[PDB]
C-alpha cells in the first residue's frame, strides 16, 4: 500500500489477472464509463493494433474518503496472453489486491487453470502468497449458451472459497460488485 499522513491520502493497487480474452480490460472500460468524471482519472490502455492488452491497462479512482483520508484505488489489468508473461509479472510490483477474471467458456477452462497457476507462480516469485493476498475471483461471460456452470467452475478454480462474482463484463453486471468486494478486502485494519 502507500499511506500519506502529511497529505492525508491512501493509495492501493489492484490487479486484474486472467487468461487471454477473459475480460479484464472490459471490466476496466465499463468501470471507467460509468464513473463520474470528477472521481476518476484517465483510462490508460497500453494495447496493440488488435485491441489486446500489450503491457497493462491503468485506471485511477479518487474514490470517496475513509476516516478522513483521501483514498485512491489504482486499477491495473495485465496482458494476460501467454507470450507476454515477461511483462505480466511486472504488474504485480506493489500489488495489494487481486481480481481473477475467469472466462466461463468451456473451451477456456484449461487456460483459466493455467492462468491462475501462472498467477500463483508470479506472486510467489514477487514474494507474495496467493492465499495470503486479498483476492477475489470473477466468472466472466455468464451470458453464453454453454457457459460452464458456476458450481463446476468453482470446483476447478475456487477450492478455498474466496468471494466469487458472476459477471457479464460488457454489460457491467457483476463488475462494480467485484470491485467493491476487492476494495473492502484490501482495506486492511490488521
Ligand atoms: N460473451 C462474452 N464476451 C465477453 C464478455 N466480456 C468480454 N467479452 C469479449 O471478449 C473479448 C476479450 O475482451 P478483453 O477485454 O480484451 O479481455 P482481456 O482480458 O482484456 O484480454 P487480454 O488483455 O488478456 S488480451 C472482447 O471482445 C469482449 O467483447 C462477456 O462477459 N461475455
Ligand atoms: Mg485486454
Amino acid at each position: 500500500s502507500f499511506i500519506n499522513y502529511s497529505s492525508r491520502e491512501i493509495n492501493c493497487k489492484i490487479v486484474y489477472y486472467g487468461p487471454g480474452l477473459c475480460g479484464k480490460t472490459t471490466n476496466l472500460q465499463y468501470i471507467y464509463n460509468k464513473t463520474a468524471a470528477e472521481t476518476k482519472g484517465k483510462l490508460i490502455s497500453l494495447s496493440t493494433e488488435t485491441d489486446r492488452t500489450l503491457f497493462f491497462d491503468f485506471l485511477p479512482l479518487s474514490l470517496g474518503e475513509i476516516r478522513g483520508f483521501k483514498t485512491r484505488f489504482h486499477l491495473y489489468t495485465v496482458p494476460g496472453q501467454v507470450f507476454y508473461d515477461a511483462s505480466r509479472k511486472l504488474i504485480l510490483k506493489g500489488v495489494d489486491g487481486v481480481v481473477f477474471v475467469a472466462d466461463s467458456q468451456i473451451e477456456r477452462m484449461e487456460a483459466n487453470m493455467e492462468s491462475l497457476e501462472n498467477l500463483r507462480i508470479n506472486l510467489a516469485e514477487q514474494g507474495y502468497d496467493l492465499n495470503k493476498i486479498p483476492y477475489v475471483i470473477q466468472y466472466n461471460k455468464r451470458d453464453l449458451p454453454n457457459a460452464v456452470t458456476v458450481e463446476e467452475m468453482r470446483k476447478a478454480l475456487n477450492h478455498r472459497n474466496i468471494p466469487e462474482y458472476q459477471a457479464v463484463a460488457p454489460t457491467g453486471v457483476g463488475v462494480f460488485d467485484t470491485l467493491k468486494a476487492v476494495a473492502k478486502l484490501v482495506l486492511t485494519e490488521l
